[PDB]
């Protein structure tokens, strides 16, 4: 349908990348002697000329910019984050695909107001995957997404480095935070308040800028695919422009939590809000041509119902020069890793549906902010369940994201008989899209650490208002390691704190180098992620 947008320069703009985001200091932890890496990120509000001719976006994101700067944090490193709100509204900031304990989580009510920030201790000991951070803050998420709170988180594995794959964030490891917006007459955005069924819109962006170009080698990149769009699900496929509707054949390496065992070779794929696909691309055999990456209309394929607009087939374009300037060194290995599977169950799964109540979405009939019924599991640390995820509806779908774990996608049922499980989700996931009439049942284990959790669809109008529950991962009085301070959300000990924004600019009050260091070493103290010590 007809593009509301203002008309857009299509393909003129270099594929803008996020700058790596650097730690401010180390802080010895006093527990195991390692280096500690501190780091500090201001959310705060931006413009940005979007549409050159017109006027300019308001934006609020991390460190004044979006997307996000990306993290680049090896494994071993634990990190602490403190983000420090100098916004207009409250923030809840949520690692997405990272183990974090409760109350580090990103949990929906654990806000941080204007005025204050919070420390945010993560442990970065889990396979190497591309995780984002991103705001979860209660019924307000859409709209800080959408203007501009997500970004990247790298976790690294020099293990994973001897595969020798494209490397090299910006050279030839290249991220692809997807995400689709609408903009008014003047270049501003048109905000998502309000809309409860589903915002769309109709300007497809990579890493914050519409529709662009880059100019590559004929050669192998890894493309790392985040769906970071409040509603928009993409049926990526790659195609010459001499042949717009031939689909190019591609490898898919990674999925949400990780490298699959082995390449999926494919030609289309799949991905819905909140889901990371990392693919190698070979333009070798296109040297010379121009490549676009191209979204499937009929609202993907008739797995979704997304509206579809003028230029919303249309991603970016790869310009391939004709030779490259130095030799493509790099490989993609038939096999990748043993991925950590869980043990299978025969335990008789548990049943979610995700529906709608009155003008509610609604998981079995509960809205997250009905505190007295939005508790739906209490699952020892350590148990393997399956749950099975049940879209009954024609009229909607749900990316069901499930924090804590990782997951196997066991099987998918289409009452449009659309499709079952998909090769790329042949691996360790955190996201599975229930299509049109579609019920997936995942297998998980529910580990390393007790504490409340999230679970919900990740169609952030939906997310809102409000398709959200909680699971208790529990465990007995005897158990031990600090449970008691880490097992609720809202524990005071982890809470928010105010600050003034001149001690913050000037680094001086708790931001001194003194005051972070005593903060830090009193968090390490506690040992968040002993458990999971092997
Ligand atoms: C998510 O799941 C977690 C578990 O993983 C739940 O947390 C547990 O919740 C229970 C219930 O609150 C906790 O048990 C309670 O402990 C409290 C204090 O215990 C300590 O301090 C007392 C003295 O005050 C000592 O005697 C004791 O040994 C401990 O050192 C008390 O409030 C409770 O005592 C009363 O209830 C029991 C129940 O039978 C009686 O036996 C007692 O005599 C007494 O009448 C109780 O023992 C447990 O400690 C929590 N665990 C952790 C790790 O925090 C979460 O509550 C759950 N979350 C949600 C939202 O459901
Ligand atoms: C659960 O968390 C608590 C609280 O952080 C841990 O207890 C704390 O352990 C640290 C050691 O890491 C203690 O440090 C102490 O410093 C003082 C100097 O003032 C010194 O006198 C002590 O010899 C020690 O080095 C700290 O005192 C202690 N805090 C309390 C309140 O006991 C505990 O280890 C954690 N338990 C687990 C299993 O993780
Ligand atoms: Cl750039
Ligand atoms: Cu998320
Ligand atoms: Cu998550
Ligand atoms: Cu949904
Ligand atoms: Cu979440
Ligand atoms: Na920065
Ligand atoms: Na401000
Ligand atoms: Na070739
Ligand atoms: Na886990
Ligand atoms: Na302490």
């Amino acid at each position: 349908v007809a593009q509301i947008s203002p008309q857009y320069p299509m393909f003129t703009v270099p594929l803008p990348i996020p700058p790596v985001k650097q730690p401010r200091l180390t802080v010895t932890n006093p527990v195991n002697g390692q280096e500690i890496w501190y780091y500090e990120v201001e959310i705060k509000p931006f413009t940005h000329q979007v549409y050159p001719d017109l006027g300019s976006a308001d934006l609020v994101g991390y460190d004044g910019m979006s997307p996000g700067p990306t993290f680049q944090v090896p494994r071993g490193v634990e990190t602490v984050v403190r983000f420090i709100n100098n916004a207009e509204a409250p923030n809840s900031v949520h690692l997405h695909g990272s183990f974090s304990r409760a109350a580090f989580d990103g949990w929906a009510e654990d806000i941080t107001e204007p005025g204050s920030f919070k420390d945010y201790y993560y442990p970065n000991r889990q396979s190497a995957r591309t995780l984002w951070y991103h705001d979860h803050a209660m019924h307000i998420t859409a709209e800080n997404a959408y203007r501009g709170q997500a970004g990247l988180y790298m976790l690294t594995d020099p293990a994973e480095d001897a595969l020798n794959l494209p490397s090299g964030y910006g050279e030839f490891d290249i991220p692809m935070i997807l995400t689709s917006k609408q903009y008014t007459a003047n270049g501003n955005l048109v905000t998502t308040n309000g809309e409860l069924n589903s915002f769309w819109g109709d300007v497809i962006h990579v890493n914050g800028q519409p529709w662009p170009f880059k100019n590559v080698e004929p050669r192998k990149y890894r493309f790392r695919f985040l769906d970071a769009a409040v509603s928009r699900s993409f049926g990526l496929y790659f195609a010459d422009t001499d042949a717009i509707d031939t689909r190019l054949p591609f490898k898919v390496i990674a999925s949400d939590s990780g490298l699959l065992e082995h390449p999926a070779d494919t030609s289309l794929l799949y991905i819905s809000m909140a889901e990371r696909y990392e693919v190698v691309f070979d333009f070798s055999d296109y040297a010379g041509k121009t490549i676009e990456l191209r979204n499937l209309g009929g609202s993907i394929g008739g797995i979704g119902t997304d509206t579809d607009y003028d230029n919303t087939d249309k991603v970016m374009r790869f310009v391939v020069a004709d030779d490259t300037t130095q030799p493509d060194t790099s490989v993609v290995p038939a096999n990748l890793r043993d991925v950590p599977f869980p043990s299978p169950t025969t335990n008789t799964p548990r049943q979610f549906r995700f529906g709608r109540t009155g003008p509610t979405w609604t998981i079995n009939g509960v809205a997250f902010a009905d505190v007295q019924n939005r508790l739906l599991a209490n699952v020892p640390v350590g148990t393997v369940e399956r749950w099975e995820l049940i879209n009954a509806g024609n009229g909607w779908t749900h990316p069901i994201h499930i924090h804590l774990v990782d997951f196997k996608v066991i099987s998918r049922t289409s009452g449009n008989n659309a499709r079952t499980v998909m090769p790329y989700e042949s691996g360790l996931k955190d996201v599975v899209w229930l299509g049109r009439r579609e019920t997936v049942v995942v297998e998980a284990h529910y580990a390393p650490f007790p504490g409340v959790y999230m679970f919900h669809c990740h169609n952030l109008i939906h997310e809102d208002h409000d398709m959200m529950a909680a699971f208790n991962a529990t465990v007995l009085p005897d158990y031990g390691y600090n449970a008691t301070v880490f097992v609720d959300p809202m524990e005071e000990l982890w809470q928010a704190r105010p600050y003034e924004l001149g001690e913050f600019q000037a680094q001086s009050g708790q931001f001194s180098v003194q005051a972070v260091t005593e903060r830090i070493q009193t968090m390490a103290e506690y040992r968040p992620y002993a458990a999971a010590d092997e």
